[PDB]
């Protein structure tokens, strides 16, 4: 059910670039015919373009939105607190459950990680740290989080 005429883009993660900007970089326009291969051939561009980490496009009736990842890449990941995982440990943690050096960040990972090592301590000795993860931009298109593990709230 492909090759119809989209009435209207929209982006999901894009507020500072606006659809009309957005749209100089997709091959399709407003009132195009679009197909699953259009779909394919947005993402690709606007991943060619290089300003989004990621790229969905995916259709809602005559709407076609297109949802973005976080601009930053995830450049380092600091730990504080590891008083009994080890931080290499835990940095490969993070790797396998998404957060990774060099990949595309996702802020909404960012609990699963904190729940999933406070889970992790405990499952050990039976370790009671609670673990924030704080996300700080820095101005080279990069992130660097830092995990906050507080030792002894149990």
């Amino acid at each position: 059910a492909e090759g119809f005429v989209v009435k209207d883009i929209h982006f999901e993660g894009l507020q500072r670039v606006a659809v009309g900007a957005a749209l100089l970089s997709m091959p399709v326009r407003t009132g195009d015919t679009v197909n699953d291969e259009d779909i394919s051939n947005t993402i690709r561009a606007l991943f060619a373009t290089g300003n989004f980490e990621d790229v969905r496009v995916l259709r809602d009736g005559d709407t076609l939105l297109v949802q973005v990842k976080e601009r930053p890449t995830i450049a380092s990941i600091t730990f504080s607190g590891n008083k009994s995982v080890k931080d290499d440990m835990l940095k490969q943690n993070l790797e396998a459950s998404g957060v990774r050096v060099g990949e595309s960040l996702d802020r909404t990972t960012i609990a699963d990680i904190e729940k999933g090592l406070e889970d992790f301590y405990y499952s050990v000795g039976k370790y009671s740290a609670s673990v924030k993860a704080v996300v700080t931009p820095l101005p080279r298109n990069r992130v660097d989080l830092k995990l906050v593990f507080q030792e002894g709230v149990s």
